[PDB]
């Protein structure tokens, strides 16, 4: 009786009914909806009896930043009264709790720092500095606030989110748009690579060089229905996923255009697509077992040779598998049981190399599995960083059970943080026909798994949908009367008590640890911009200026190019850190929640360049004055530094990303100094060369017409950070492989993967490309009038 009310809110929140997949009654989502429940409810079941600092780490992890006096103000829980306390940058959470127990009425380690009116914790032995709140806190200028809560709340927090040796050569039988003759094309792939030649049909308007023992276990038959005019494709898997060869006549129901990386599955649609009728031949004859195959285990010259030292190439360079895995011939059934028993005994490989097997280039399944157990060893930090790139990944996978499901719906179980962000990237790609199965039952087994969350999630998706409800009325509206009465109409919306309960009292999508608790509907409005989008301001009493924040909500528009941009110039920024080198980014979250619709976080005391300049004596001066009235007296040398840095690495980062058309109201200035881009609509030369406006360049030199000693200093930081991002040229390279699975229009082929290693030019010598950057940044400067 229970069980049907979290089925009807699953549907609601997966934005499927369940009821479509038993509908289906295909025993593929069956077993995995089965198999992948049973999974989750025991993450569930160990997650219940984790210890009060392990339930912590699930539901709230540390926030890590990759001596000097500090006035830190603690509280406790259910107690208005606050002490501020003299600690050090240097000291631990432990030595501010005791601080706080010694604190005026009558153990520490029983006690948690809980961040005033956010998700967010400090605890565990980390300096005070590490942790990215007070750290934060230091650089904005502001008095930490924390609250101490005792392991009985947090345990009660707990409580209260209870739950086959043939050689026989391998070997066509409506809707489809008239016109000339239709022609199929038919070729057998092993990922990127043919296993042989490309077999097409006879040339009217309703209408293999390769034995079965060769075909490998990943093989797909890559259909195409030609007209030159296209009209449809559809891709097949030869063995199913219960291990068998595929026999007997299937209907494909065929995809709107050889595509090899397109999906496995067919078309939904089945009422408006083509479908084409195959004869799929009688050999039961299922692939060998990894017993089985253990037991029989660059140049045309150079392929040759990598193949001849095989042995070689396990023992002496273990790092080099992936060169060895292109060089083999799967093709031939022989020469794959001798590269996969190499395989077995084959070393663990560190994260960089396990990204770059995981790419649509080695699609074989034990070559997938030695990936996974690989990237095993990664950080909740680097997991959450690459998250983008795994999930779509998904998209390349051939069966709904396989190895990335099971790891990222187990680290999704294990950090609440990791399962929040799991979730939407799987939601807002529910509108997509070829994903929404795959993603649907994810979603739903990663709810088996965790019945409190969902409720967080449904509360988030809630406030999205009269977001959209109430962007629409805007949308209607602004193109009919006047902005402020459009504004006082928005306002009377939001104030009804539908809408005031599902904006308020919730987690930000953005940011689980950010609250968003009562929606301040007079500080609300909308954007200018083509799209309408909606400024939301929001505040919390328990955090005080910290609760004083918002949300940008906008539909109409693909956000998914942002959110990558975004992600890529905060990884810059980490690698940066790493390397000692903080240029001040402000990488502003940017999450998609659904069909061309999303959050921006709002950057709270910034404005445009365009606003700035629009309004001194000349307008030169006015980005400057800006900064003297933002920071009067000893503050604007901080700020001027500010902005240098920012500039630096929004510099790089537009360059080496390739990111054009950038003008005055695409760049913002924090009133701190900090430099920051906004807009991500155009990358990878869609060459842009390095650019210096001529506007930053006066506020870089303090005012002055020649200051050599500040502007030199601003080329040191260009190149220290461009020299940092060429070391991990590979990272992003990697990264932007598996991202060629989105289908992203600015990234889809080579060339636009070869803009990344032409920008940060990974063949040249450092010294060499050091001097290639010195010339493209004098031409940069040369260009500034
Ligand atoms: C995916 O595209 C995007 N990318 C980045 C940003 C983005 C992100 C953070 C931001 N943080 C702070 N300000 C902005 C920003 C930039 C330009 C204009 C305005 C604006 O319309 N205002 C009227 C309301 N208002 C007040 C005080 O009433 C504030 C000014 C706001 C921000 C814009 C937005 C979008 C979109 N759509």
């Amino acid at each position: 009786r229970v069980k049907k009310l979290i089925n009807s809110q699953i549907s609601l929140l997966i934005g499927k009914g369940l009821h479509e997949f038993d509908s289906l009654r295909d025993p593929e989502v069956n077993d995995f909806r089965t198999k992948m429940r049973q999974f989750c409810e025991e993450a569930a079941a160990h997650r219940q009896q984790l210890g009060w600092v392990e339930w912590l780490q699930y539901s709230f992890p540390l926030q890590l930043e990759p001596n000097r006096a500090l006035l830190v103000n603690v509280k406790f829980e259910g107690s208005e009264e606050s002490f501020t306390f003299q600690v050090s940058t240097k000291d631990m959470p432990l030595a501010l709790m005791a601080c706080a127990l010694r604190k005026v009425f009558r153990q520490p380690e029983e006690y948690a720092l809980q961040v005033n009116g956010r998700h967010e914790y400090l605890y565990g032995n980390y300096p005070l500095c590490h942790f990215q709140y007070i750290c934060s806190c230091l650089h904005s200028g502001l008095t930490p606030h924390l609250t101490m809560v005792h392991s009985s709340s947090i345990l009660a927090m707990r409580d209260e989110q209870s739950n086959w040796s043939l050689e026989q050569p391998f070997s066509l039988i409506r809707k489809v748009n008239a016109d000339m003759k239709l022609v199929v094309q038919a070729g057998l792939f092993h990922g990127n690579e043919m296993l042989c030649k490309t077999v097409s049909s006879s040339e009217v308007c309703e209408p293999f060089d390769i034995s079965v023992c060769d075909l490998p276990r990943m093989a797909r038959l890559c259909f195409a229905l030609y007209a030159d005019c296209p009209i449809a494709w559809a891709n097949l898997m030869l063995f199913d996923y219960k291990d068998q060869l595929k026999t007997g006549e299937r209907c494909l129901y065929m995809w709107p255009s050889l595509n090899p990386a397109g999906t496995v599955r067919g078309n939904p649609n089945t009422e408006s697509a083509a479908a084409l009728v195959i004869y799929l031949p009688e050999v039961p004859v299922y692939f060998p077992a990894l017993e089985k195959i253990l037991e029989l285990g660059l140049y045309e010259h150079e392929k040759d040779l990598v193949w001849k030292m095989r042995h070689e190439v396990q023992e002496h360079f273990p790092e080099a598998l992936a060169r060895l895995l292109l060089v083999t011939k799967w093709n031939k059934h022989e020469d794959v049981a001798q590269m996969l028993y190499l395989l077995c005994s084959w070393p663990e490989l560190p994260v960089l190399s396990a990204l770059e097997l995981l790419d649509f280039s080695f699609p074989d399944c034990y070559v997938g599995s030695f990936a996974i157990k690989s990237l095993r060893k990664l950080t909740d930090d680097e997991l959450f960083q690459y998250l983008l790139q795994l999930v779509q990944v998904l998209k390349y996978e051939s069966y709904l059970d396989c190895e990335l499901t099971k790891f990222l719906l187990g680290r999704a179980l294990a950090n609440r943080k990791i399962g929040h962000f799991l979730f939407w990237h799987l939601r807002s790609e529910m509108h997509v026909p070829s994903v929404a199965l795959r993603f649907g039952l994810i979603m739903e087994a990663y709810c088996r798994g965790s019945t409190h969350h969902m409720k967080v999630l449904m509360k988030q998706g809630e406030a999205l949908s009269k977001l959209k409800a109430l962007n629409d009325f805007v949308k209607v509206s602004s193109q009919k009367t006047t902005k402020p009465q459009t504004k006082e109409m928005m306002h009377m919306c939001m104030r009804q008590e539908t809408y005031m309960e599902a904006l308020s009292h919730l987690q930000s999508p953005l940011d689980p640890s950010t609250l968003l608790e009562e929606v301040c509907v007079e500080q609300c409005t909308f954007m200018d911009s083509k799209m309408k989008p909606l400024w939301i301001m929001y505040s919390s009493e328990e955090a005080g200026s910290a609760g004083n924040v918002g949300i940008i909500f906008k539909n109409g528009d693909d956000l998914r190019q942002d959110m990558l941009t975004l992600q890529m110039i905060q990884l810059m920024d980490v690698l940066w850190k790493q390397e000692g080198l903080d240029l001040r980014m402000t990488p502003y979250g940017c999450l998609p929640t659904g069909d061309r619709t999303g959050l921006i976080e709002v950057v709270l005391h910034s404005d445009t360049i365009a606003n700035i300049q629009l309004n001194a004596a000349f307008n030169k001066d006015a980005l400057l004055n800006w900064l003297k009235s933002k920071n009067p007296g000893e503050a604007l040398d901080r700020a001027i530094e500010e902005f240098t840095l920012s500039c630096a690495g929004y510099c790089v980062a537009t360059y080496v990303l390739g990111i054009g058309d950038r003008h005055s109201d695409n760049i913002m200035i924090r009133e701190s100094g900090q430099l920051f881009h906004i807009d991500f609509g155009h990358f990878l030369g869609n060459r842009v060369p390095f650019i210096l406006t001529y506007d930053f360049v006066h506020v870089i030199q303090q005012g002055k017409t020649n200051n050599s000693e500040k502007f030199e200093r601003f080329r040191g930081y260009c190149e220290r950070a461009y020299t940092i991002l060429r070391r991990h040229g590979l990272l992003f390279l990697h990264l932007f492989a598996l991202m060629r699975a989105a289908g992203l229009p600015e990234l889809s082929c080579s060339k636009d993967i070869q803009y990344l290693k032409d920008s940060l030019a990974l063949g040249k010598t450092e010294e060499e490309a050091l001097k290639h950057f010195r010339v493209k940044f004098n031409e940069a400067l040369r260009e500034s009038w």
